[PDB]
């Protein structure tokens, strides 16, 4: 949520900054 997201959905996380 806002700058970079970062969640694991249990095998992959995600991970972007904008």
């Amino acid at each position: 949520r806002r700058w970079c997201f970062r969640v694991c959905y249990r095998g992959f996380c995600y991970r972007k900054c904008r």
